[PDB]
């Protein structure tokens, strides 16, 4: 995981470290020093509690793994695009 | 990770699931077991060893782990675009 796109993507949703755990399934009492380990990268969460962490946070997955910044932004925006905007710039991208 | 990318991505490089291993660092007697672990879901690579993979592959490492079929493709097109049409789709994009 990338450590930056975790904590940038908490810090868009306006919670601590702490409540991002909890909500992830992580006992509250370890759910702040689990997140801080994470967010610092001493070591990674496993990929079924990074979906987890996905989910609170409102973005898609990938995004957490994604070391170029500008794919991971196409990937921030696409979570926003609607189903025509979507299979819009699906054809931008299917015909290269 | 999810298995169905990796696997994919293999079978488009061509390559067997011991030669990704071997070429990815795994031990050569390990190297066919540890990968068909990986691609039938029975446990998931650490990400270094999937930015290994990516490498091998030639394919951006977010796209291992990416469910949206859509996005999906996306990372995989845009893995072969150029600077200028990259920076082109990103403002397609940067407007929503």
């Amino acid at each position: 995981m990338l450590i930056r796109r975790l904590k940038d993507a908490r810090l868009r949703a306006g919670i601590s470290q702490e409540k991002l755990g909890v909500l992830a399934g992580i006992d509250e009492a370890s759910a702040s020093a689990r997140m801080n380990q994470y967010e610092k990268g001493k070591h990674a969460p496993d990929f079924e509690m990074a979906n987890r962490l996905a989910k609170v946070l409102k973005i898609p997955v990938s995004y957490l793994y994604t070391p170029e910044d500008d794919l991971a932004q196409i990937i921030l925006t696409w979570n926003e695009l609607n189903e025509q905007e979507r299979k819009r710039i699906n054809f931008y991208i299917r015909k290269k």
